[PDB]
């Protein structure tokens, strides 16, 4: 009962879990804590960051660069001056996005400091958008009332009153100006997939799913509709229903009030490999609803990178490797080098409103560190002709195989192997009918994937962290560094760790 | 009309308002930018990233600690593990707060990217106590409709008909539970100043008064009301408006509908010196105005000092000096000594949800090599007895004396002098009614700051920023190292410019 002044309930929660310890150096797949005895303990870490860590912690290449942009005075803080790296980076990810889609399309990039924040520039531009739509069909609904109310007045035409359900010519026309203003000022919608992870802020969280973190702050922002990622026979009537209608006059000798689609859906956003969902990759007929959606409701498609880009799934972006053709890309985690902090907005150049560049900004976005430290990042992914998005995908196979041969051994207590490249996920089989009370009371918490992460860190030195909204997937998502050794380690401590949960040995798993 | 990737807009306006430059390097209060010759010329940083360079362009002792945490193998990434550094943060900031206000109150901790993420941790954590105040309010409302219903049937007492304007019993509850549904689920609102800044994400910008910045994106988030700073006698009747009720029914022998009080503002947000407001510190009469609010609505009053905070003000919190007592409290700035980005919301312990520690969470959030230079930074401005804090105070005298010499020989161009500390700015009088057709026209388009910006790039080799939003302000924050030196020749800058500016010599001031 000291004084404590951060994370008292974290650091109890993690303490009950089995994940209680403090690291104090990490190099490569490697993190240490200290022993008993005050010696270097070392870990091996399949969450790196949440997939932060492609090249690993504290990678010599980017330190060296960090170290030298340091020594050279980068200028950190140079607002509102022209700092050309922006545009390099901007010129470097354009060129990578044609290479691996063969689609010759321009994008604007405009950074920030999280993914959150990138995901939040797409909501606001995709919002611009939709203003700019809402000016041109509301300035066409004017002129409609104009050429109605000339006809009618002069007496060329006669108003349909079987139409007059849907609110005198002045007052009908005021009637309608009163319905279609009500419409103009309601909330967008964002149409996000079952499971979506795109963030923790006061925008993003709505169109993020686990519901303990999202339901408290519903009031608060535009809400998400979740598409049934397997289910996608119904995304079609889920839409369908949000349709929302403005009204006008339609001049024909009869004038008749008629219903007109109003821009509901600011944008969609989609995971190319579903964080939230326990690393689901989208798959062909999904990514065809979404092109169907995007089209028909004329929003923006936003791809959300943050996780899956900068090679993790083997290419750059996991949208191109998956066919997901989107409007708008956000990128974050393995672009810092995992040493500092970076995002950015891709937005395609003939949609990109420039009102944006200069009505956003912020203080810490597109500092001189940081845009150093991404032209190295970009630099060390592509080089040798993209030779190391080969050794994510063998390193990638190497690990799935691994993963793959545990669950067929363990497939009592394993669902599923998800995801692809270094993104990947072993699905747990509900534990809440187990033997063992003591098993069961933390999967009826939701707990399970981290008592068992627990497990892997005491008895194996692995550092493993859960994913899916009851921690009911296992996550590994380490360095391209990761060897076979390590590889090896990892599954004895699964075949362990499994040999135990179906044993229902909860003295051995829960402290 | 070469390919662009980023910019393009941002680029063309900086070049046309004459700041059109790059700088490459920068030391203290130093940036150099490269004339026609490839040589490095010195320019005079009074921006210093917007107040974050409270000890300059790349402190020696910043970057020397910086290069010892990367060469030391920082665990940068270690989520869902124990860093005592958060706690050793918190711990320094609570012992600085207690110091400086006399107040033995503790504050929980809560790590952000930018000063946008720590003011909407604020708005969340705001949101959770408004939640918990409905949930309460609702629990009684369910007990008086319970005793009203119990009463009634009895026949113990009557239904009043007088009050049923604000809709038989069973009907006249669930009217009052569709009414109260209806409010429950509706945005709350938010209390800012006139010429608030508080981030520019879905959530913060809704609390920035800049038009163009916030307009667009009025149908996202939920919406502030910006109380007008200076005239405080109309602020009690503009959050009356704002009043909503729930309904319930009240037992006397008479039951009666009425109307009770339902939480609406989630928050008060206040700058201690107000930014986007040109340099306004907060007066005593607007602070307890405040106050009244916050203990009248028993929401939190939210201190924004990510602008104001470590020392800027020559006191380690603006709110402090200013004797402004807030419930929660977010710092950014300068707390990355100028090279990282990390932010902090400080919670009063005795508001604070537990929750919040486990269902907010950001990748980069807490990182390890932000966390070790924030407790260098906290080092530095601590050092030796508190001097640091005795020297922005002596530094701030001596600038703001050498503005008002300059105000007073030039108040034909020059309003006032406003700010504290090294947080300074001069408001520019109108110049829309300008001679020179050249000046007129950057007045009108709010660009007259900018234009004046450029006259002492190019001809004092000065970087000023304008602040206020038609750029009717002139910012001058440099770090705590400004010589007297660089202070006379600021002075020669401004005594020249506001000589043209007087001559209305719209061809030596617009390009
Ligand atoms: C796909 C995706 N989008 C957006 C974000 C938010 O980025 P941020 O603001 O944290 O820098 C994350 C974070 N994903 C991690 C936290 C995970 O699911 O473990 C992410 O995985
Ligand atoms: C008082 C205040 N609050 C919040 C923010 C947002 O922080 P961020 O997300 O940019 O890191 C800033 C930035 N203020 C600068 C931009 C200004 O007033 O010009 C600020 O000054």
């Amino acid at each position: 009962g000291e004084p404590v002044y951060a994370d008292a309930v974290l650091n109890g929660w993690l303490t009950s879990m089995g994940l209680g310890v403090e690291y104090v150096r990490a190099e490569g797949n490697t993190v240490y804590y200290l022993d008993d005895e005050g010696r270097e303990v070392p870990v091996l870490d399949h969450a790196c960051g949440f997939g932060s860590l492609i090249f690993g912690h504290n990678h010599p290449e980017i330190i060296a660069h960090a170290k030298a942009a340091l020594d050279a005075g980068t200028v950190v803080h140079a607002q509102l001056s022209r700092q050309p790296r922006a545009n390099q980076i901007s010129r470097i990810l354009n060129d990578i996005m044609r290479r691996e889609t063969g689609r010759d399309d321009r994008y604007n990039a405009i950074f920030a400091n999280s993914g959150a924040e990138a995901n939040e520039i797409c909501m606001k531009h995709a919002e611009l958008e939709r203003q700019e739509r809402i000016t041109a069909l509301f300035a066409e609904i004017d002129a409609e009332l104009d050429t109605a109310r000339e006809a009618l007045t002069t007496g060329t035409a006669t108003l349909d009153t079987a139409s007059l359900p849907l609110v005198d010519v002045d007052g009908v026309i005021a009637d309608i100006h009163r319905h279609n203003d009500e419409r103009r000022a309601e909330r967008p919608l964002f149409l996000t997939l079952d499971g979506s992870f795109h963030g923790k802020l006061v925008g993003s969280i709505q169109l993020t799913q686990n519901e303990p973190w999202r339901t408290p702050f519903t009031a608060l922002s535009s809400p998400a509709r979740f598409l049934p990622a397997d289910e996608p026979e119904l995304i079609g009537k889920i839409v369908e229903d949000e349709r929302r209608s403005v009204l006008t006059l339609s001049l024909d000798d009869t004038v008749r009030v008629v219903e007109r689609d109003f821009p509901v859906v600011a944008a969609i956003f989609v995971e190319p490999v579903r964080g939230g969902s326990g690393m689901k990759t989208v798959t062909p007929e999904l990514a065809e609803e979404l092109h169907r959606l995007r089209d028909t409701l004329g929003c923006p498609l936003v791809v959300d990178e943050v996780q899956t880009g900068i090679g993790r799934t083997g290419a750059f972006f996991g949208s191109a490797l998956l066919g997901i053709r989107g409007d708008y890309y956000t990128l974050a985690k393995a672009i810092g080098g995992g040493i500092v902090k970076n995002s950015v907005a891709l937005i395609r150049q003939d949609r990109f409103l420039p009102a944006m560049e200069v009505i956003h900004s912020s203080t810490f976005a597109k500092d001189g560190l940081s845009a150093s430290i991404a032209l190295k990042v970009l630099e060390m992914v592509e080089a040798d002709g993209g030779r190391v998005y080969q050794r994510v995908r063998e390193r990638g196979q190497r690990l799935e195989a691994m993963l793959e041969s545990v669950r067929a051994d363990h497939s009592d207590v394993v669902s599923a192997v998800w995801g692809t490249g270094l993104m990947l996920a072993l699905e747990l089989r509900d534990q809440s009918n187990a033997t063992s009370q003591a098993i069961r009371e933390k999967a009826a918490h939701g707990f399970l994937g981290y008592v068992l992460a627990g497990f892997l860190l005491r008895e194996h030195h692995i550092r493993v962290l859960p994913a899916g909204p009851r921690s009911g997937f296992l996550r590994f998502s380490p360095s391209l560094y990761i060897t076979d050794e390590e590889i090896d380690r990892t599954e004895t401590a699964l075949r362990s760790l499994f040999t135990a949960l179906r044993d229902q040995d909860g003295d051995r798993l829960v402290l």
